[PDB]
């Protein structure tokens, strides 16, 4: 590829068909068989399938980089070095104007469904490029066409949805996942279709959405409660944030996010709001039902600690899908 980037540097700055029919075809083949060896890598049921995304992972806080663990995929280095290479004989075959032309061409002789396996591919370079819009119709193509590739298209549909400010579409993406997701448990990551990679992900993803809509100077009280549910997830990550809110609500003193004792099984969740209550954290006023009522039923909730985290909160993210009202901003 880079002796002909030199060869066709010389060949393109300025019939000569032997030089543009090389950077072509030989282009065509180097191309199909990266992209092959690419989702024979990631959803190999073509031939856990393996999605590109975009994970968030500080929300507590041509040179885009895939961040995937070594565990995950092992023989991630030549499956990206892969991907990159064929994504630059892309870029090659689409840069210069005859070689764009005559690639469209032959692309479009073969099968121009890019059956799945080359479909899968474009939606995972373009996801890559920066580029969501054309990544999304291309995932739309591969649902078309088309947890297995199901949970494909929707986790990478949410993370082509995400694209730095949008935060709706991709939560009701993200919604409509786990209905295929059920189970008891900051740049590009490269995570299976399974949930130990993408529950977390998902979480990160309504976190940050929540975060981003609560912490605006307004008076939303869903969004904070919505926030703190979240928060739970990766103690003690979300100790800084739990203490923005809480310093927030002194502030304020009217939250008000009935079904509040049915998502929050955290020890120190009650231990400071009960502080908030007494005298000292303020006297915040606590409407978290829908005076002995309240306590009584922090002593219930008190009781579900444990009540494994991610049960929990798949329980409010499915029971709960009216979030999207609030998920508005």
């Amino acid at each position: 590829l880079h002796r002909m980037k030199d060869l066709c540097r010389y060949m393109n700055n300025f019939a000569h068909a032997k030089y543009k029919n090389q950077v072509v075809y030989s282009t065509m083949l180097v191309f199909f068989k990266n992209a092959f060896q690419y989702v024979n890598s990631i959803q190999p049921s073509l031939f856990v399938p393996l999605v590109l995304l975009e994970d968030v992972s500080n929300v507590y806080g041509r040179n885009r980089h895939i961040v995937v663990n070594k565990a995950e995929l092992a023989n991630s280095t030549e499956v990206l070095e892969s991907f990159k290479l064929a994504r630059e004989s892309w870029e090659l075959l689409y840069s210069l104007e005859f070689l764009d032309k005559e690639f469209t061409r032959i692309c479009l002789a073969w099968k121009t469904d890019t059956w799945l396996w080359l479909r899968i591919f474009l939606t995972d370079m373009i996801i890559y490029q920066g580029q969501y819009k054309k990544a999304i119709a291309s995932l739309h193509h591969l649902a078309a066409l088309q947890t297995l590739e199901h949970q494909r298209a929707l986790i990478q549909l949410a993370t082509c949805h995400f694209a730095l400010g949008e935060y709706r579409m991709t939560c009701e993406k993200v919604l409509d996942l786990m209905c295929y997701m059920v189970l008891p448990i900051s740049d590009l990551k490269l995570l299976p279709c399974t949930s130990k990679a993408i529950m977390p992900y998902c979480l990160h993803l309504m976190l940050a959405c929540f975060k981003l809509r609560a912490f605006t100077d307004n008076r939303d009280d869903m969004a904070l409660g919505h926030v703190i549910v979240l928060l739970q997830q990766e103690w003690p990550r979300g100790e800084n944030l739990f203490l923005k809110a809480v310093n927030k609500i002194c502030q304020q003193g009217n939250f008000q996010y009935e079904n509040f004792f049915n998502y929050v099984t955290n020890i120190d969740m009650l231990e400071e709001f009960a502080y908030l209550r007494t005298q000292e954290g303020g006297k915040i006023h606590l409407e978290l039902l829908p005076k002995e009522d309240f306590r009584l039923a922090m002593e219930r909730q008190v009781s579900r600690c444990g009540e494994n985290l991610m049960v929990v909160l798949h329980r409010f993210c499915i029971n709960e899908k009216i979030l999207l009202l609030q998920t508005l901003t």
